[PDB]
């Protein structure tokens, strides 16, 4: 994931960050204190950006042309995932974090498929 | 490029960082001091990574589905640029820096078209 | 701008980040959602800080003593630009973003002159 | 892992970075090219520091007084893990990476036990 | 503080960042402007996290087994300090900043004792 | 130092980073192992950049126009300090770290003078 190549990649990195995004959204629903809301906004923004970086890294650094041929929809899937993450970043609705988790889950399925074969 | 959205994008950001990459490769042929070679290596890894970030952001944050219908080669183009920037990161040969610039120039051409219509 | 030296500089880097600052200020007048206001605030703080970094780097890493003899107001100009960017960071008023851009435009004019002779 | 608290933590974040460390060390044995060795060293330093951050965050933000009560050896385990990561930073021997991984595994078991309550 | 080892550490780095935390908290009592409160919250989060990094680095990179031997309460002191910093992150009350500072002062005395040998 | 303004500034931040630069230089003189040299180069580059950021921050964010009038040589002093730090960054000679420490010491003298009055 580090560009050597070192060869170690796992969508879990994108996932755990996007799970933090959703968790923050959930918490924001429970406590309207402006200072808390602000800190939640700060943290959500950071985690969502890290999730994007991880998803982008799988796409540029791990996935190769044979993968793009086998999965013609992967380019657009990655793009939509990144857009979903930016949508979650801009929203307090955990359903937006969940949508981005849903997309990452589709990438993860494909990822582990390429690991078998 | 900050994800607000703020709507301020320019592939010049990627290009300037990719220019630094090619310039650093060029300097590496000029001075065999191991300390200098190592600093050039540090700097090149960082600038190439920034270039990759700028390219990725254009793709995810600036380009939208209408652009992708109009330019069906754009997803693959962005993927190629990022892989070219990875190849430059791994190399001392300025030809690799140039190849990354050439891809960026193709993104730049598409980008300014989308600013017209 | 990486300090190798690589010799690749362009005040466009500062300018684009300062444009994002003014754009974010402009958006803040458009949408009173507190969550949106807070994200705009996060993003503006970051982009202004990047702009300040780019300006500082030009001053320390690109401009050299001959430039300072030729442009004796340049030190104070750079100081003013950075303080203008701090003032924009602290404000929602796009006039502050504009003032920072105006100073950057003066650095830009000096910069391109030094590229000629 | 972000400090809201959001309550999302997983020692897998430290693991994955430490796996990269070990993977780099192994790659260093098979390509004596000076530029490659330098890049491998640069990347290793980065990923080892990320792994440390993730371990430190678990210890400061996730683990709580009753955990330190139940596991009187946790403080020292976390300290030994961080030192094992620094030892891996300073070394090309994959045995050092592996030792860091063995420590993170001890943290991972404790972590998941604490999530059972 | 960088992990060479270079052997240059000073708890003053944590102190200065924690002093900023407390200074922000105090400033928050005197300007109820929503934008100012938001920026103060953003900056506080950043500086508290820097202070934590500096404290964590001391503990992992500077302190050694004989220090932990001589000061059996060091592990818990460092943990309490990090938690005090998180409490300051989450609060507008300068008493929380001050408590973080009082903990860093306990670390600072121990540090300087260990530099006497 | 954080741009609120919070009002907390201390040249010690620049100093401790520049002291790390010098310490690394000293160590590089003692151990010619290429892996160690590389890691030292990495670390020195990072610390020197952080020292520059701190010096630049005093200059833009702390020092004000009354200070520049009272100390007409301060602008150029800061510029030369930053250049000295970039010189140390590019060198393994600790005398270069010491020169940058010398310059910071001149800034520090002025800084504490402005704190009295
Ligand atoms: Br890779
Ligand atoms: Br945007
Ligand atoms: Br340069
Ligand atoms: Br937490
Ligand atoms: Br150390
Ligand atoms: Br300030
Ligand atoms: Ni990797
Ligand atoms: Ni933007
Ligand atoms: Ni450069
Ligand atoms: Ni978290
Ligand atoms: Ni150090
Ligand atoms: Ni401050």
């Amino acid at each position: 994931h580090c560009d050597l190549p070192c060869g170690v990649f796992d969508p879990a990195q994108a996932r755990i960050e996007a799970e933090s995004v959703k968790a923050v959204q959930e918490k924001m629903a429970g406590n309207d204190d402006p200072h808390f809301q602000t800190r939640a906004t700060v943290i959500k923004e950071q985690r969502a950006e890290l999730a994007k970086h991880h998803v982008s890294v799988l796409w540029s650094d791990y996935f190769k042309p044979p993968h793009f041929e086998k999965y013609p929809e992967l380019h657009q899937l990655v793009n939509d995932t990144l857009k979903a993450l930016s949508a979650a970043k801009g929203s307090k609705d955990p359903a937006t974090g969940q949508k981005a988790l849903d997309y990452i889950a589709q990438i993860d399925k494909i990822f582990w498929e390429t690991k078998k074969a």
